[PDB]
């Protein structure tokens, strides 16, 4: 039926800005009929606009610290978001606003990206510009997740 994009961060916020600029991408040259929502670094008030579409599915992006090597990307799940969000020690464990939607919503997920620079009045450093464009790119063929690895503290 509908398939919505939760773009969220800061876009002078360093690396943080990694939702607003696929939004920007998005809202430029649309992909794969995602219907891009931008959280803008508060993403709790588009929940209610998500939530009008009754998504059959969604996709939220932005930075996630991960302890990996800048601009890598991974696919991540709710029950570990709670944990890897705050793995900057201060962001919020965002598996709270999926919380709202997963209980309606047939499938949620989410791509992090690995920051090396965050703090207001930054820029986005070139391997997440790298990385946000890698993401963009995939959009019209991500079919389900973009064959991007998914985030499993890198063992099994």
């Amino acid at each position: 039926m509908t398939d919505v994009l939760l773009c969220v961060g800061n876009s002078m916020m360093g690396d943080d800005g990694a939702g607003p600029l696929l939004a920007e991408k998005c809202a430029a040259a649309p992909k794969g009929n995602w219907v891009v929502i931008d959280g803008g670094s508060a993403p709790e008030n588009d929940i209610v606009a998500i939530r009008e579409l009754r998504p059959t599915r969604l996709l939220i992006v932005d930075a996630t610290d991960m302890g990996l090597n800048p601009g890598e990307i991974r696919i991540i799940d709710p029950d570990d978001i709670a944990e890897m969000f705050m793995m900057t020690t201060h962001n919020m464990p965002l598996n709270y606003l999926i919380d709202q939607l997963k209980e309606d919503i047939g499938e949620v997920i989410f791509l992090g990206i690995q920051p090396d620079i965050v703090g207001f009045y930054y820029p986005m450093t070139q391997p997440i510009k790298d990385a946000v464009e890698t993401v963009y790119q995939r959009l019209e063929g991500w079919e389900g997740n973009g064959g991007f690895a998914q985030l499993a503290v890198e063992e099994e």
